[PDB]
């Protein structure tokens, strides 16, 4: 039945994409209800962007040195604040189509639907997983600050990501919708990198799992593992430790293809001491760990092929 | 700045999917204006399958055999009629929701948005492309069909792909918006399946522009190649002949990033015969072939790294 990496219908989350202006820098919003959220650095010009203090920069602003455009509509800035990394705009409209919502901060591990926007306008969505060095490695060019990234549970849209910015090595940093950024970046032009990545070892796992759901086992073995011995090989390769909290995740997967967890990791263990030997899984020809186990469960059948 | 395999966005189709039920069958419509399409083999039933004469089938249907819903409303069916593979359906009401639309066939090697759905509700958007033989690799479980494919311009729907089947091998069949299916696959049970299948040159080939324009250049080489020294490595890794055509289209491209197609042609060539030798191309230690150039240059940013 096949397995891709599948992101929500951004239906929901389009109908709130706006356009925020400052001075001659433009980007895009959030809108819900009578509030537009976006990046706090809309009000910094190219001499505050290497050490801007955004409270002095922001009181010298009024209501009106902000322009929010929503479509072909214009829409009167009637207040403002700021609230951590981001800037709060009230408007004189609430947003018609604001969907059931509420904001959650993801989870290192965790995936998220991002909807790629530009000048208010969306242009694409893809899934991605936050890194566990709380990057994500998504696809963005100048002007898509402001867009973010969500789940959708029974129509409830949960945001958990705007853009605020690029790293050095190409990848994304952002904040979550109360404006606390993930990881340990600013927001001002500084050195600051991305630190030491690890491989997502519970989405590995949860991965296999999937794969044998939809009808392979040619990577099992008739081995077992300790959690102990597991995490020796782990930290040879890079893997995140696994502890019996991953475990307990595992086990509505481990039951319905009745392979004992800890089984399981014994058939990853191999795979990463002898490889892959020119085989796919799913169709990839490496451990994919972007899938939680949440995400497996989702899109694959509650029936194993067997 | 990153590249990701990213869809539309699925707003516009969404406010288009409803659910149509025939007998004990319930599978996923499109309704645009007062029209809803959907699988003809909605109105097969266990004995039908192997053998079905929709003809004969849908003549002994009235209107109110068929059931349309739409999110928590009723659509009555005033008019019916089957057109090649699909049926549609007339109903009283005309979708409120209609985007500019239009239907296309799309050609073997391009690509296009898939939103999969059912019961009429939407769970997931994913990119594919239409593989060479004419199936596509999606994610699909029962229930599926009905599901469409979809490409958007300029505020315009273009629908290429609905839903009908999967084959043996895991993999998708199905029709354009006229009811013809792409491939020599039938709407019936039988042995058919997929034939054989190959890599599409023209998208690997942009897909290394794209590595280029994101500022990586490691598998480039000094050597450039003819067409046909080319096509005699290719054939030998079961890759599509390139033509002078595919090298005409691939002219944007070439020369955003100054390096002429043939010369990009020797750089696959090499890759072809040596590997990449544990190095990784945009994130893949594979050659990606679900990118046309159309696809690289929306994604990319028009200003090579350099
Ligand atoms: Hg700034
Ligand atoms: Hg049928």
């Amino acid at each position: 039945s096949g397995f891709r990496k599948m992101a929500f219908p951004s239906g929901k989350v389009e109908g709130c994409m706006v356009q925020v202006t400052c001075g001659t820098t433009t980007l895009n919003g959030l809108w819900l209800d009578d509030t537009v959220y976006c990046p706090r650095h809309v009000i910094c010009t190219a001499e505050d962007m290497l050490n801007p203090n955004y409270e002095d920069l922001l009181i010298r602003k009024s209501n009106h040195s902000f322009l929010v455009q929503a479509g072909n509509v214009q829409l009167r800035v009637i207040g403002h604040s700021m609230q951590n990394c981001l800037l709060r705009l009230k408007v004189d409209t609430s947003n018609p189509k604001t969907p059931k919502y509420k904001f959650v901060r993801i989870q290192p591990g965790q995936t998220f639907s991002v909807l790629a926007c530009y000048n208010g306008s969306p242009s694409g969505v893809y899934q991605c997983a936050m890194r566990p060095n709380h990057t994500i490695k998504g696809s963005f060019l100048n002007g898509s600050c402001g867009s973010v990234g969500f789940n959708i549970d029974y129509d409830c849209v949960s945001f958990c990501y705007m853009h605020h910015m690029e790293l050095p090595t190409g990848v994304h940093a952002g904040t979550d919708l109360e404006g606390k950024f993930y990881g340990p970046f600013v927001d001002r032009q500084t050195a600051q990198a991305a630190g030491t990545d690890t491989t997502i070892t519970l989405n590995v796992l949860a991965w296999l799992y999937a794969a044998v759901i939809n009808g392979d086992r040619w990577f099992l073995n008739r081995f077992t593992t300790t959690l102990n011995d597991f995490n020796l090989v782990a930290m040879k390769y890079n893997y995140e430790p696994l502890t019996q909290d991953h475990v307990d995740i595992l086990g509505p997967l481990s039951a319905q293809t009745g392979i004992a967890v800890l089984d399981m990791c014994a058939a990853l263990k191999e795979l990463l001491q002898n490889g892959m030997n020119g085989r796919t899984i799913l169709g990839s020809t490496i451990l994919e760990d972007e899938f939680t186990p949440f995400d497996v469960v989702r899109q694959c059948s509650g029936v194993t092929f067997q």
